[PDB]
């Protein structure tokens, strides 16, 4: 049934995992976080830079074609997370798509509340282009709210006349503000991640007070015409379920060419487990092939 890594990660995660309903302060959170980050691999170069205003790294793994570049926007409920705490994953999504990945360390909620984060996801796309990139060369990927981000950025690049890229890879995406899909039921006994009650709460500090269907902060209530070729990873034991599934079917019925895959017993953004976990490593490789894949038609 479920490998022996996911069954004893499961149990790790359960055991570390702060009791339901303990309110743990943002900083705290977010320090958190940065702490038990995994350290990227030693083969990965980075490269310090400033885009759209915001601080950014260039992660490189070694193989990465010329011209091709990555957009990658980070998880965190759009409150924390940084630069620090995916350059590990992105190292190797850079190693498996065989380009340079632009990690962007966008600004976080209560600080910068939405559509924050948006403006500067379409900034650095806009950058992109400005240094160069063909949009044919190019991709978008992320976690978790950075999933949710992938989209809304889509959305609002395309309103703004702006080309779309050849793919994009929303991981594990939390694309529905509300927090109301039947999953957040029936997978919440077998996500062993946090929350949420906690999900919430970042869903208020991003919104502070705005409408939590609208299009860039919830892409699953979005128009979706014209949108790239999708992506969609999503494991079966996690909570946002639904956001995928529902994901998935807004796409193909505004036609947008969209693949989702549910992986069975994994949890929210497996990938970032990828040192331990044979399915993190999978699904990072099929990230790159997919990736890849887009660019080569
Ligand atoms: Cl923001
Ligand atoms: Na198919």
């Amino acid at each position: 049934m479920a490998g022996p890594e996911i069954v004893k990660l499961k149990k790790i995660l359960r055991e570390k995992a702060v009791p339901p309903g303990t309110e743990v302060p943002l900083d705290v959170m977010r320090k958190g976080m940065e702490k038990v980050a995994f350290k990227a691999a030693d083969d990965i170069q980075v490269e310090q830079v400033t885009v759209a205003g915001c601080a950014a790294e260039w992660v490189r793994a070694p193989g990465c074609q010329a011209g091709k570049a990555i957009l990658y926007l980070h998880g965190g409920g759009y409150v924390m997370g940084s630069i620090n705490t995916h350059r590990s994953m992105v190292g190797e999504i850079s190693r498996a798509s065989q380009a340079a990945a632009l990690l962007l360390d966008y600004r976080l909620a209560p600080e910068h509340p939405f559509p924050a984060a948006v403006e500067d996801g379409v900034a650095a796309y806009r950058w992109l282009l400005d240094q160069g990139f063909k949009p044919q060369h190019l991709s978008i990927s992320g976690d978790s709210a950075g999933g949710g981000l992938v989209l809304a950025v889509l959305v609002s690049a395309r309103d703004q006349g702006l080309p779309m890229p050849a793919s994009a890879i929303p991981i594990s995406p939390w694309a529905d503000m509300t927090c109301t899909n039947d999953s957040f039921k029936t997978r919440a006994e077998a996500d062993p991640m946090v929350a949420p009650g906690g999900i919430n709460k970042m869903a208020a500090r991003y919104l502070n007070g705005a409408d939590a269907k609208h299009p860039y902060a919830s892409p699953n209530f979005a128009n979706l015409k014209g949108l790239p070729p999708l992506l969609i990873h999503v494991g079966r034991d996690e909570v946002l379920l639904d956001d995928s599934i529902k994901l998935d079917a807004k796409a193909k019925a505004d036609g947008v060419k969209s693949t989702l895959e549910i992986w069975d017993d994994m949890i929210h953004v497996w990938h970032a487990f990828h040192p331990m976990l044979p399915e993190g490593k999978q699904a990072i490789v099929r990230v790159g092939e997919f990736m890849r894949e887009q660019w080569a038609a």
